[PDB]
């Protein structure tokens, strides 16, 4: 508990200029030292559940092959909100693969609630996060219901140490095979939406993978993120947000700033 105490008030202080709550966990891998700070409370996951829906699609893709190459033709009425990929392929279709793709390194929305359906739905993936040893981790609804981010609801939410937990075993545990372990990694590392936060923190020497997300209401954003300090070991974390009032913005520096924070407790 000794790191944790280090940073306790700059992150109090740090959500108190926020208006809200942070909440981060963050673990060295070789070290196995912990920074914690509110990491065990409940935050809406908002689109960061993307990212764990292509480690469930990677892992069913261990027991039927061929499944990233299948091709899946959809509909105008499968098009949602923020679908920036899948609305270019239309009139033809995408894969599997390409789907899972856009859903983690754009956030596409109809991509996600495609690959939903392909793994049983919102119980289906939390039924895959059970399978690895996850019992923190609830998805509930379908893109968008699943943004509301409402005070108090449990619904599609996680906390900071079960995101990282479930994170650390599915891109440097045993959690996945070894060439899906890769292409996860691979996906998190091609993300495009993540900037301004994780990736703000960090030297420019680190590789990253990360996976953002953004609800649009009562100042909920966060980001989760593997992070390689060159030839060094592994640092994996999560920082999310929420704040009391529906108008309330999410702040992306906030994030970065938490992020800070956590990388100087562990030392680094
Ligand atoms: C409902 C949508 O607003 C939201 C989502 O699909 O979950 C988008 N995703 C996130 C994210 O943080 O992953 C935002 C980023 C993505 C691209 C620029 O804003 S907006």
């Amino acid at each position: 508990h000794m790191l944790t105490n280090l940073v306790a008030e700059p992150f109090a202080k740090l959500e108190q200029d926020f208006g809200g709550s942070i909440g981060v966990y963050a673990m060295d891998t070789g070290s196995g030292a912990t920074v914690s700070y509110r990491a065990e409370e409940r935050f809406p996951l908002c689109s960061s559940f993307k990212g764990f829906l292509a480690a469930a699609v990677l892992a069913r893709s261990q027991q039927q092959a061929g499944l990233l190459d299948t091709p899946i033709r959809y509909g105008k009425n499968a098009l949602v909100p923020w679908s920036p990929i899948s609305e270019k392929y239309l009139t033809t279709g995408m894969t599997v693969a390409e789907l899972s793709a856009a859903a983690v390194q754009y956030s596409d929305n109809a991509a996600a609630n495609l690959l939903l359906k392909e793994l049983g739905g919102p119980a289906g993936l939390t039924a895959f996060m059970r399978s690895i040893g996850d019992t923190t981790f609830r998805l509930d609804r379908w893109e968008l219901e699943l943004n509301s981010a409402i005070p108090g609801d449990a619904r599609d939410t996680s906390s900071p140490r079960a995101v990282t937990e479930s994170l650390q075993k599915l891109t440097l545990g045993s959690a996945l095979a070894a060439p899906q372990r890769q292409q996860f990694v691979d996906w998190l590392k091609g993300n495009t939406t993540g900037n301004h936060r994780i990736r703000a923190a960090v030297p420019a020497d680190w590789a990253v993978g990360d996976k953002t997300g953004t609800c649009g209401v009562y100042g909920t954003a966060n980001d989760y993120a593997v992070v390689w300090p060159t030839g060094r070991a592994p640092i994996v974390l999560a920082v999310y947000t929420r704040a009391p009032n529906k108008d309330d913005k999410h702040s992306e520096a906030v994030i970065a700033a938490a992020a800070r924070l956590a990388l100087e407790g562990l030392g680094v």
